[PDB]
């Protein structure tokens, strides 16, 4: 039927089953297109914020007769789901500041059952932090690339928000990921490793540069940052 990215593949494998799922800055309706065709999710909501991502949603959930399980609407963020509404909510395609940002806009839309598969395209840490604060836990993350591009799946529901931290600092756990740290695969080691490459080269960058109070704050925090890494890639 419909085919999904290996990225797209991958969070729709974190939807409960027979949940009601709610897409948020949906991709043409796609995933929910795909989850409700393979029973993976018994309905489901495509929220789209502009008019055309919008219209286009509604054309496909339309043209493909799943109009009866798919409620394509319009608004910014959650703004498009009626609390207890969803069992799942999926958030992909966007920078972990816009996720934490649309969880934090609207979790007067959640219950805290609902199971949160986000994935961001970067700095899934703001993400991490949001969670750690509403106090969810993650349960699950992978982290996978994809046409030369790495890209992460966080999982969370209402638990005990320092379970999945047990072992590893809160600060580098919610920075690279607590389970992803664990697993330390190749995608991972690589990200991390070249993220690190990336700040001693600012490091030594303002290094050079003049001595002021300013600069060394700037150095401060890298240096921090980098040995934070050091100890993730050991
Ligand atoms: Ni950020």
């Amino acid at each position: 039927e419909l085919k999904l990215s290996k990225r797209l593949q991958t969070v729709a494998e974190y939807i409960p089953n027979g949940a009601v799922m709610a897409d948020i800055g949906s991709d043409h309706a796609y995933l929910p297109s795909y989850a409700v065709l393979n029973h993976k999710a018994s309905g489901a909501i495509a929220g789209e914020i502009t008019d055309g991502p919008f219209l286009s949603a509604k054309r496909q959930v339309e043209k493909s007769g799943l109009n009866s399980h798919i409620s394509v609407r319009q608004g910014d963020g959650l703004e498009v789901i009626k609390k207890g509404e969803a069992d799942a909510i999926t958030i992909a395609g966007m920078g972990g500041a816009l996720i934490a940002h649309i969880l934090e806009a609207g979790k007067d839309k959640l219950t805290g059952k609902e199971r949160l598969i986000l994935q961001p395209n970067i700095h899934a840490v703001h993400i991490r932090e949001w969670l750690y604060k509403e106090r969810y836990a993650l349960i699950d993350e992978v982290i996978l690339e994809e046409d030369g591009k790495s890209y992460e799946v966080l999982v969370a529901e209402a638990g005990d928000r320092d379970a999945a931290y047990d072992g590893i600092s809160l600060s580098a756990g919610m920075l690279v990921g607590p389970f992803l740290a664990k697993e330390k695969n190749a995608v991972f080691l690589k990200k991390w490793t070249q993220e690190l490459q990336h700040t001693q080269s600012i490091y030594e960058q303002i290094s050079q540069a003049a001595d002021t109070e300013q600069n060394k704050q700037k150095l401060k925090e890298l240096a921090d940052r980098m040995e934070l890494l050091k100890e993730v890639i050991d």
